[PDB]
């Protein structure tokens, strides 16, 4: 019955210094057409999708005078190997006790069959996949 | 309202040192079979749910001691199994300055009838209620 | 526009530093199925459960003080009662220290994401508003948006 194309994938903990999504964990979804290919979610159908993502950024101190953390959801159309941002957010973590920066991305978008979605970051060397629930990427057809 | 199991509860400002969810004053829902019991959302039927919650912490200055501020949503399927973190994020107020730190969690989960969803912070003494819509917890069957 | 459901996804219009003005334009924009954009608000055409959401991005150059505050607020202007009532609100604070005088000024950035579900009446008006539009980052698509969908 729960037959709408859907995905809720999480970061792999054993994958050191990389944001690589997996259909693993007690509560992860890759269902009703959606695929995880080349670290990307493949859209099986045309329609309105709710898409979202969260990354937890962590670090011990502030090494450089200034560092910028970004979180992006981009779209690649089937014959168009050139990604295009749908959601994007930026945080400056600083202007030695640890810091934390969760970044939530969320929106409703018109998607086409075969579109690839990536949830990317610039600083995987600051990712914190240290616990369940902290790093996720999901989509649902509406 | 409609046909689908739906909830949008908010923190009770009269609740001393406890995050207390209530269905109170309109612009809040709790309908189509969803119950609020023992501070937790109880789901009535199998299905894919969008699940989301927000908390806002704040302080007048930075605590003499380093504090981690967390927020998490957990699936409680049965008394004998340990709750599973669906959505979790950490914040740290400090590396007399007023500070505000929102945590937003939101994801799509397959659930079963009777599942209990809890939305819980580690530290209640840093919750902010100074405005109306800063602390909320909700779900909708999709 | 594949589904018949009321749907919006409007973005910020950058034209002069000033205001957070919503516009139905860009490669990601949507205004369908009765939903209207009027007096800088989303107008709802029917009764139903709507997922409402927005993201704003603030940016500044260094910290004039320690009490710069950044607010974002989705409000409901109901046909039943016509005054802005908060549905979703959050506050951020970019500045832990003042940037000392003559010190290289550093760029800061703070996102706020608001998202939640609400029963809306036909003719209800929704706004997504900030306190410091002088701190709004703009410009690029995918950073500052406001959206709704009938579930």
């Amino acid at each position: 019955p729960s037959d709408m194309p859907v995905a809720h994938v999480v970061a792999n903990p054993q994958a050191e210094g990389q944001l690589q999504w997996k259909n693993a964990g007690a509560n992860a979804l890759l269902a009703n057409g959606v695929e995880l290919r080349d670290n990307q979610l493949v859209v099986p159908s045309e329609g309105l999708y709710l898409i979202y993502s969260q990354v937890l950024f962590s670090g011990q101190g502030c090494p450089s005078t200034h560092v910028l953390l970004t979180h992006t959801i981009s779209r690649i159309a089937v014959s168009y190997q050139t990604p295009v941002n749908l959601l994007s957010a930026i945080r400056s973590p600083c202007q030695a006790n640890p810091w934390y920066e969760p970044i939530y991305l969320g929106g409703v978008f018109q998607l086409e069959p075969g579109d690839r979605l990536s949830a990317e970051i610039n600083r995987p060397d600051y990712l914190d996949f240290a616990s369940t629930g902290q790093v996720y990427f999901g989509i649902i057809a509406l």
